[PDB]
């Protein structure tokens, strides 16, 4: 699981295949919920599959390109596109199958 900046958000799309972007910020909740769950998805998808982290209160510009305006925001990127938004705090079965429909 690795951080993505308004720098380099757009390598990074462009540079893998599949991008998973979880858009969190550090006094959230429901961010630190599903957090460990990305990780066993990290793990899950380890080679077919980038998990990305991109921190709304640092990169506000990132957030609004996306119109991210709550978070728990999971946006799902196939060929440098979004392919899947995933918007609450979700059980892991959840991200797994929206990341199988394009696997
Ligand atoms: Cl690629
Ligand atoms: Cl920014
Ligand atoms: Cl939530
Ligand atoms: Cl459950
Ligand atoms: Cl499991
Ligand atoms: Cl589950």
């Amino acid at each position: 699981p690795i951080e993505v900046t308004d720098q380099n958000f757009d390598e990074t799309l462009g540079q893998h295949p599949l991008v998973l972007v979880d858009f969190w910020a550090e006094w959230c909740a429901p961010c630190r919920m599903i957090a460990p769950i990305l990780e066993e998805i990290a793990k899950e998808y380890e080679g077919k599959l980038l998990v990305a982290k991109l921190d709304v209160d640092e990169n506000p510009k990132t957030a609004m390109r996306y119109r991210v305006m709550s978070i728990p925001t999971v946006i799902l990127f196939k060929d440098g596109q979004p392919v899947e938004v995933l918007v609450g705090a979700q059980p892991k079965r959840n991200y797994q199958a929206k990341i199988e429909k394009h696997l």
